[PDB]
């Protein structure tokens, strides 16, 4: 799809058979989801945003279907204010900025 | 133009006699610029992201040129680590997400 920006670019994602809304976030290097359970090993990681640094759990090679497009990559889980899809997965689904 | 997201979507912006590099950020409702002493009236505000909130100064009707495209609108000024071009201005320069 083509998505304009007069509204937040929120989309439905499917992860672990659960549907969630997430924000397509070109200003984010990484994909960060609010607290949730995911299977498998994770690693403690810290990441920084506008307000400072937080602790997250890093899960690798996680399938997410974003607006019908398949990705498999790294998903960080922690106290993000909103679910965000970052460039690591935006590139997988072929997402570009155009003007 | 089309900007892929293999790397951060940094572009050159101009605000008065200051050229800066800024992120085209679909995850940002508003435009947030690094500390700079702009002329005119402003109002204090707090904006939140990963890590918590920062305090900013809201200036209205500031002209900004983004890759040669003219824009004018609200800019938030404060201790952000990166200059952020948010949706309020992305729409003005005709910026969409596509995949
Ligand atoms: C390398 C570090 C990152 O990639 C961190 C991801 C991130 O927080 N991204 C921000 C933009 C940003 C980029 C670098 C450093 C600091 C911030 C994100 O794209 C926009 N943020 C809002 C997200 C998290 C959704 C809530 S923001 O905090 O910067 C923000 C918040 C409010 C706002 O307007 C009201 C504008 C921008």
């Amino acid at each position: 799809p083509q998505i304009t920006l007069w509204k937040r670019p929120l989309v439905t994602i499917r992860i672990g058979g659960q549907l969630k809304e997430a924000l397509l976030d070109t200003g984010a290097d990484d994909t960060v989801l609010e607290e949730m359970n995911l299977p498998g090993k994770w690693k403690p990681k810290m990441i920084g945003g506008i307000g400072g640094f937080i602790k997250v759990r890093q899960y690798d090679q996680i399938p997410i279907e974003i607006c019908g497009h398949k990705a498999i990559g790294t998903v960080l889980v922690g106290p993000t204010p909103v679910n965000i899809i970052g460039r690591n997965l935006l590139t997988q689904i072929g997402c570009t900025l155009n003007f």
